């Protein structure tokens, strides 16, 4: 289902993340918030912005910040 | 909330780990995600992903966070 996605993306193509894809459909499929992050997975690599996301997370740890933005 | 604590969990967790072991790109990734859940803004960054479908306002969030 979610393997032609993962071959066009920008994460090497690997085994592993044929298999990541597949694993990651399964468990949204029997838990929905496991869905809701899967969906917010896809959207960042689809718009570019998983590195930038991930550096602010670092400086972000406890979501303090991002948080306040969404929240608002 | 908390991701539900099912076989297929610990399963998509394993692989995602696996995955992330060999390409720095989905370790990222992979972070973000853990990152979301640990804090507890999963649905919320959903609903956001919702209404910003091609990131633009999140783009201007990132951009502009404290060096």
């Amino acid at each position: 289902q979610l393997v032609p996605w993962a071959a066009a993306s920008e994460f090497k193509e690997t085994p592993e993340l044929e298999s990541a894809v597949r694993a990651m459909e399964a468990a949204a499929n029997v838990d929905p918030l496991f869905q809701s992050a899967l969906s917010v997975f896809m959207w960042l690599e689809e718009n570019g912005i998983v590195t930038d996301m991930a550096n602010f997370a670092l400086s972000d740890p406890n979501a303090h910040r991002m948080r306040n933005f969404l929240a608002n």
